[PDB]
């Protein structure tokens, strides 16, 4: 229920609905006009924010040292409007916990809220036939959905399959 409450709160204030030319997904600010989507989003030089056209000054798709990917592409914005600053949210590292709820925010899901259960810390994944670090792991039976706990900002879903569903970790050092 806490978990649930943080959710629907943080979503109000930071998330928003993104249009790329691959798809809708769940966006969710950061700082500044700082903001992740799923690496999958690729996000061009500008994108719809809230059914509204919003140009992209800068993108990372962020990799750890050894190289590999990290499944996030950071993105910068243009516009006035600032994001209301979440990074004291973000973990320094992967999260677990035995209670989280997974947040999504777009069309085909709008604000839904699923509850996952336990995460754990996953690590390394072969995502796309790629080599993926920092994976975070929960049931999730059959997007860029903000996975939550109480008072914690955990992830951006990345992938599943069936049973499982995976969020790559957001932790604070990627801002800084």
């Amino acid at each position: 229920g806490p978990a649930f409450e943080f959710a629907v709160a943080m979503m109000k204030r930071n998330s928003s609905t993104v249009k790329t030319e691959y798809g809708e997904f769940t966006m969710l600010g950061i700082y500044d006009r700082w903001a992740v989507l799923p690496r999958h989003a690729k996000p061009g030089p500008t994108i719809l924010m809230n059914d509204q056209e919003v140009g992209v000054l800068d993108a990372k798709e962020l990799v750890d040292k050894d190289g590999t990917n990290l499944e996030l592409t950071l993105l910068k914005l243009n516009r006035n409007e600032k994001f209301r600053d979440i990074r004291g949210f973000l973990a320094k590292e992967e999260v677990e916990v035995n209670e989280a709820v997974l947040a999504i925010n777009t069309s085909k899901f709008p604000n839904m809220y699923i509850p996952v259960g336990q995460v754990t810390e996953y690590g390394f994944l072969n995502l796309g036939g790629t080599p993926t670090k920092r994976m975070l792991m929960y049931n999730f039976p059959t997007c860029g959905g903000v996975l939550m706990s109480t008072g914690k900002v955990l992830g951006i879903h990345v992938g599943g399959n069936g049973h499982q569903g995976f969020s790559a970790a957001l932790l604070k050092h990627y801002f800084n």
